[PDB]
């Protein structure tokens, strides 16, 4: 309940978990993301302390104790959560997922400037500001990358945002930036759809499906033909082919 400043208090979200946490002889609430050793954390971090945007989380602190088994990594307190939770009855209008994926757009611009491969956006880790604004969490299983690009070859993230091109059975090499778009498109398809495009409770169906099923879109509710378009172009299956986030930033849909 106690680590020197900061008073844990409830859990606001969940590898591991994160609670709510008062900073006495500051008088302010952070999060506090609570890990039991139980060195991919020290990238995290180290990714972390790199990141300094409106649409990004902020780590404040680290805690680390060699003696105690866990560890604390602090940040400052992005009030209203998640954006939406999936599923839901209750999806977004098409005038609030644009809001939300301007911010979405802004933010990983940022990230791929700054060499970072998130690998994990959804809309569970798009956390609502106290302004209103969206900001990018969750980087525990992020790529750093030298280059123009990241050329990966491991599966991690959510399994329903996964790329096609890192579901081959063989192991091969993928680029990073399309993966993040890739989830762009599934998180977009979410907000207004209320559920992911590809589903299945089997792990290697729903593999296949993300490789083989055609994007379907359901007659109901009904969304303007440039929307359809966007999402279609960011989940092209051909990772050559899928738009590139310059052009995503530039979309009718978008600036409309
Ligand atoms: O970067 C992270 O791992 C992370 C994960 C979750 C949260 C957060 C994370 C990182 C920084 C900040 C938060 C955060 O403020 N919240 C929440 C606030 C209200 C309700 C739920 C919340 N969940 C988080």
């Amino acid at each position: 309940v106690q680590l020197n400043q900061y008073t844990l208090k409830d859990e606001i979200g969940k590898y591991g978990v994160v609670k709510l946490a008062y900073n006495e002889n500051d008088n302010t609430y952070y999060a506090m993301k609570v890990l039991s050793k139980k060195e991919q954390v020290y990238q995290e971090i180290a990714i972390l302390k790199k990141l300094d945007h409106p649409n990004v989380v902020k780590l404040v602190e680290v805690l680390d104790d060699p003696n105690e088994d866990h560890l604390y990594m602090v940040f400052e307190l992005v009030n209203q959560g998640p954006v939406m939770e999936v599923p839901t009855l209750k999806p977004l209008s098409e005038d609030q997922a644009r809001f939300y994926f301007q911010d979405l757009i802004k933010g990983i611009e940022y990230l791929h400037y700054q060499k970072i491969i998130h690998r994990d956006i959804k809309p569970s880790n798009l956390l609502v500001g106290e302004d209103g604004h969206i900001k990018i969490a969750d980087f525990g299983v992020s790529n750093e990358f030298k280059g123009s690009d990241a050329l990966l070859s491991n599966t991690v993230g959510t399994p329903a945002f996964m790329a096609p091109e890192s579901l081959s059975e063989t192991r091969k090499i993928f680029s990073g930036k399309a993966l993040d778009v890739w989830a762009m498109g599934v998180t977009l398809y979410c907000f207004v759809f209320g559920q992911c495009p590809f589903m299945d409770e089997r792990i290697m169906c729903l593999h296949s499906k993300i490789k083989s099923q055609a994007l379907e879109f359901p007659d109901q509710p009904d969304i303007a033909e440039d929307l359809k378009d966007l999402i279609t172009r960011m989940l092209d299956k051909n990772p050559e082919s899928r738009i590139v986030v310059p052009e995503i930033k530039l979309h009718p849909w978008v600036t409309r």
